[PDB]
RNA sequence: GCGGAUAACAAUUCCCCGGCUCUUCCAACUUAGGUUGAAAGAGCACAGGCUGAGACAUUCGUAAGGCCGAAAGACCGGACGCACCCUGGGAUUUCCCCAGUCCCCGGAACUGCAUAGCGGAUGCCAGUUGAUCAGAUAAGCCAGGGGGAACAAUCACCUCUCGAGAGAGUUUUACAAAA
DNA sequence: ATGGTTTTCTTCGGGGAATTGTTATCCGC
DNA sequence: GAAGAAAACCAT
């Protein structure tokens, strides 16, 4: 029911609602139709570049942020959902980290002490403690002294934010100016709410620092408790998506049309740029089996090994059981870094044009079946790729 | 302004379980060979990018000053030593940019270290061939983190008809006025 | 029946130690 | 999420 407009120049412009205008210009081509969701045409023609004040409302949130923007008058005209991917951060550093001391560990620490012994240029008694500065207690270090350990004198910027905290602030500025570019805001309104979710109460000061630069002398700060107040005086329906619409009509001085928005809000989800990881699985399970039936994972139980090993097996059975025995370790598998990834657009073989939400299956150098952002499976031989993952996609 | 408490999530170094390849030897099971296992030993460690030496061991040295001792030295201290600190320049590094780690030259203030780190000497571990460059050369560094840009087979809402087709549905992108 | 193709279903490395750091909130002097 | 094996299928 709502169009959004945008100038010759480039410069966003008002909605209408005047869909059947908008028809007439799409068919004599004074218009195209720059974005399917949400709606918006971009004027061919020439015309007066005249915008009245929107106040744009941010209801922050690690997992759900919502934004509202309104007009002076307290009619909304563009609602959305925006659906993060911030709790994948820290598991995928943590992960990072992980595989970072494995790195150096196998590849550099054993190997340098493989050479110091075959070298003889190990310690006589074999293993050295040290006591490093900074320390108390010391250190093991076998046939050779360690790596310098830097923890004594690191700095960091006034200011300085781990990742996940990073990508907080960045996607909250992020929505911000994708709204921008479909909507002339003239004012923003946060939300701040009192100490009662670490990661966005370390982000809130900053993202209210850089929210004034962006727009300077039109940044607000409303409360949760003025939230709850113009719920009750104006009646809007109880839901988190109404949240961000309370928060922007908190800047209006004279409201007259104020009414709960309705309809669906726009929903809005969050994918990875970059997956720079090239092994899919490091299949390290050396698995036995006794006439097609598994019967040990190892020779030995590694940490955390629940299933019996091959110790046990020899312990529980005879010579001839372990004389008769198959072994199955299959190699390691390594995904398509150059594939097609989630958030791309994506036209079926039936024309059904659709965002990638994950890729199922493998054959011959060929992916299955495209998974939609709606579940449903396509045969990706008789899909054509359309677009690339632009990091926010609507759903 | 400082101190304390709480939470989140960032970094360096070390140690282990397990995994892969091969050798020796023993055992079991099978058609001299083959399969599985034990023991001992050796090598190996995202796909990759950069780099040509930098890893290791022993030994010597590592300011002034204070304090203990007669005997070198112990402790404090911290610089004329070193740096994770700081200026500049780089690798990873790309469609654009960053985070993190690391390297090189230098050392005003700040910060940190002296059982460390750094340097010297001695030993040990590479590669070497094609026309000054190129090649080769590891016990060298980084590598599984984040955003953005660009890329469409982009026509939505409403009405009518049988998911498909057609359509001024009030005028301006919009307010205002007008209809 | 045999060979090729599509659909369902399964599964993915861990542990410890010597240390350090940043941001936010709150409290107190 | 993504790769790959087993099952299931459909067939000529
Ligand atoms: C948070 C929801 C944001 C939805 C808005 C999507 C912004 C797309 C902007 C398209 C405009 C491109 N162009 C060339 C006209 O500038
Ligand atoms: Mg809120
Ligand atoms: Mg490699």
């Amino acid at each position: 029911a709502v169009v959004y407009v945008i100038s010759k120049s480039g410069k966003p412009l008002m909605p209408t609602t005047r869909c059947g205008h908008v028809r007439i210009l799409l068919k004599e081509g004074k218009a195209r139709v720059v974005e399917r969701k949400p709606f918006t045409i971009q004027l061919t023609y020439e015309s007066a570049e005249e915008t009245q004040p929107l106040v744009l409302g941010i209801d922050p949130g690690r997992t759900n942020i919502g934004m509202s923007v309104v007009t002076e008058s307290g009619e909304s005209v563009f609602n959305a959902q925006i659906e993060t991917r911030n709790k994948d951060v820290p598991k995928l550093m943590k992960d990072r980290k992980q595989y970072r001391m494995a790195h150096r560990r196998l590849k550099r620490r054993c190997k340098r002490r493989r050479r110091a012994k075959a070298a003889g240029t190990a310690f006589e008694e074999g293993e050295k403690q040290r006591l490093l500065p900074g320390c108390f207690k010391p250190i093991t270090c076998k046939s050779i002294r360690n790596k310098e350990a830097r923890f004594n004198n690191r700095k960091r910027p006034v200011g300085w934010l781990t990742p996940t905290a990073n990508h907080l602030l960045v996607t909250h500025l992020n929505v911000v100016k994708k709204v921008q570019k479909i909507l002339p805001v003239a004012k923003v309104v946060l939300e701040l709410n009192r100490f009662s979710l670490s990661v966005l109460n370390q982000i809130i000061p900053y993202l209210a620092d850089q929210l004034a630069d962006m727009f300077p002398g039109n940044f607000c700060v409303t409360s949760g408790q003025d939230t709850y107040l113009f719920r009750e005086e104006h009646g809007i329906p109880k839901d988190h998506y109404l949240d961000a619409y309370c928060i922007a009509c908190s800047a209006l001085t004279d409201a007259k049309k104020v009414s709960s928005p309705k309809g669906r809000p726009y929903m809005v989800h969050q994918f990875r740029r970059h997956d720079r990881q090239a092994c899919h699985k490091a299949n390290l399970n050396r698995s036995y089996y006794m006439g097609g039936k598994l019967v040990a994972t190892n020779r030995h139980k590694a940490m955390d090994q629940k299933t019996d090993s091959l110790e046990e097996y020899r312990a529980a059975h005879s010579a001839a059981d372990v004389s008769k025995l198959t072994v199955k370790h299959p190699s390691a598998q390594y995904k398509d870094m150059s594939r097609i990834m989630p958030g791309s657009i994506l036209v079926s073989g039936e024309g059904k044009l659709f965002t990638l939400s994950r890729s199922e299956g493998r054959n011959k150098g060929q992916v299955n079946y495209f998974v939609s952002t709606e579940g449903i499976k396509y045969w990706a031989r008789k899909c054509q790729y359309l677009r690339n993952n632009g990091g926010l996609q609507i759903y």
